[PDB]
């Protein structure tokens, strides 16, 4: 079977949410998945100051932190992160900061890559922030799969081909944009598959 | 002199035409002399034709002047409008930005202020990374951005596009949070604007 | 065997050095190779003032002219403008605008992308120009396969893992930018290779 | 009374720090005041240690300050600088950008002017990205962008990056042509600052 890597870093747990959603997509499609969190570098009376992100840390406690070994052992990798003034979030970029090593012994090269964000507003850096995270991808020399518009699934949640997004009010994710992110991973495992499969 | 506004805009079936004119209009009210220009249609009569709203579009801007050099060397303020096609800029719009190689040769784009509009279907479709390839663009001039930002609470209930109105087409009359958006962004570039050329001489 | 279309726009030749270059590569990979030209669009008494831009046209005269058919046949693509303040050329532009058929017909899905471009400064748009081509491969839902620095020789000609990128200065191509088209066109043949092959 | 200058940057080895005190001086010269400013070093002990330079370069960075956003509430004129990594800016200088929320909030940022340099080991190798993320974070700002575009000769000669000024990170000192385009950059930044304030005393 495939290997599926999907490291989410979240804050207040929209992308937990999205992340966990993932990860069902993918065991669904005979993945086997890995749900990986980033670690969390904020000081703790900081987390303090906001109860969904105090929750949200204590709901993810038994969910693994992500190193760059989950993604040698891995075939196909998913990085969500929330934006940060429409790029991604610092914690996530601590996390590639370090694949300096795993980059040089060519490791990385020929994973499939996609990504996904989440933000307060519809257009409030939902596109550009995936599209950094593809930036990243491709130093690696990965193979993006994002999912373009190849569903009715993708218009129906507001059709963000560059990757599953989601507008974070608080409130529980739309099944427009689950339907969305489903559809993401299972189309990156399939080629993954195939990819894996003509290569002997 | 007040500030010299060019609003440059494409549209094949009228959202584009729809913000443009309430750009211009929010120029006009915040004081500045304005001058709305279509982006030409290079498109082909026989393809224009198998769209009604397209050809429908034509007509109705049958009065618009062309967008030319002149008038960019002209303006003080720019504003660029382009639907997204495959999450960048149209193919004329950019035709005409290929035709001011000379304009940028002679440093007559340097320090004019520039800011951005686009459109397309879905919500998230482009309609943030076609105003960043406009911008990217303006760059290589020496243009002075002014994009939105947050800087209004009308932004944040138009969906929040900090780099520029963005709007999502349904052939429907465009809504009045898009056109609030639309008018802070103007205003606010022709008010910098305004003390730019006041600092000047 | 793989199916390459070689879909290039130039005035002055430089693009047209390259992507002969990308097409003999792929040849040599064991694909079938479509060298197509992008229709130019510029009025004539434009051209008529650059004597480079009058005779490329001219070397050009038997390149067949880029139609949407021609991505329906690929199965990877090779898209190759030079810059234009940062972003591709409104030929190139001109004839990606006429896909939206085929778009929504989703018949162009999965075929393998990477670009190319040049610029007559290293740093004056030789990378904004090549994100702006991925970006839109990615709305068609195309398997992006960027090189990244997956060869000696991609560090050797100025390190852009987005794509083959070529100042041009009016010269012949250097010899490190013919070895790094090489790789990125070696690379991704090999790669649809393995998708198509172990996808029946 | 003069511009209030902020030159927030961050080095790993040397570079960024060389880039960031040529863009200092020029500021000074331009007739602003200067703040020299680097971004907190937040990587465990351990893989610091591991390199030396890296070691060094924090040694020699003792006396220069660390940034706060109280830095850029002062500034009317801001400067980033980063080292790229796999494309876009290094970690440490995003977890400072991350502390700017309350600045954020009560639009303490907005219309103020800003730029970015980077610098990178290989020449194509995100030298123009990783500026492209910097200018678009700051446009969530509502910061009035001021790239130094191809507005100068020395541009040309030492890249020509119109996006900001762009370093090839191999060692050697930092060549004549980079520094007279981080001078140009700056000195064109303060300039137009200057415009901006007068233009509403
Ligand atoms: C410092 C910081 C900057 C932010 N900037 C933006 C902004 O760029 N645009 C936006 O829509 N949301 C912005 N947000 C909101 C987060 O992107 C949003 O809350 C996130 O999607 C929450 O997801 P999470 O629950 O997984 O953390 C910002 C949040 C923080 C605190
Ligand atoms: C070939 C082409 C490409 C398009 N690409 C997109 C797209 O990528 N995303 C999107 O949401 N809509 C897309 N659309 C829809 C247009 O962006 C949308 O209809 C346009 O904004 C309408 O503007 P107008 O009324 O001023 O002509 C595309 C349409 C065509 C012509
Ligand atoms: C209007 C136009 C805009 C240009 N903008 C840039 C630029 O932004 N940066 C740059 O380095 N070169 C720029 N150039 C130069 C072209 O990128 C360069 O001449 C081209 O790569 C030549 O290759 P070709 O013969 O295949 O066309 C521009 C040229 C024209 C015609
Ligand atoms: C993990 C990491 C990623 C890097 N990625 C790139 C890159 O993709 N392209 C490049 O040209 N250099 C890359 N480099 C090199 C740094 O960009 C370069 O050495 C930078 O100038 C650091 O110099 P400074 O700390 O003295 O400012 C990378 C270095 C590290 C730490």
């Amino acid at each position: 079977p495939v290997k599926l890597a999907i490291v989410f870093y979240s804050s207040t747990g929209t992308g937990y949410a999205m992340a966990q959603e993932a990860a069902e997509a993918g065991r669904a499609a005979g993945a086997e998945v890995r749900l990986l969190k980033v670690r969390e570098t904020a000081p703790q009376d900081v987390i303090d100051g906001q109860d969904a992100w105090k929750a949200n840390i204590e709901a993810m406690k038994d969910v693994p932190e992500a190193t760059p070994a989950d993604l040698e052992w891995a075939e196909a990798i998913v990085f969500s992160s929330p934006t940060r003034f429409g790029g991604a979030t610092s914690q996530m970029r601590a996390f590639i900061d370090t694949l300096g090593g795993l980059w040089s012994s060519g490791k990385l090269a020929n994973k499939t890559f996609s990504a996904m964000t989440s933000a307060q507003n519809v257009n409030g850096g939902q596109e550009t922030t995936l599209q950094t995270l593809y930036m990243t991808a491709m130093h690696w020399g990965a193979v993006l799969t994002p999912p373009g518009y190849t569903d009715e699934v993708i218009f129906k949640s507001g059709g963000n081909p560059y990757g599953a997004s989601v507008t974070a009010n608080g409130q529980p994710l739309l099944e427009n944009d689950r339907a969305s992110i489903r559809h993401q991973v299972r189309r990156q495992v399939e080629l993954t598959a195939k990819l894996l499969e003509g290569g002997s």
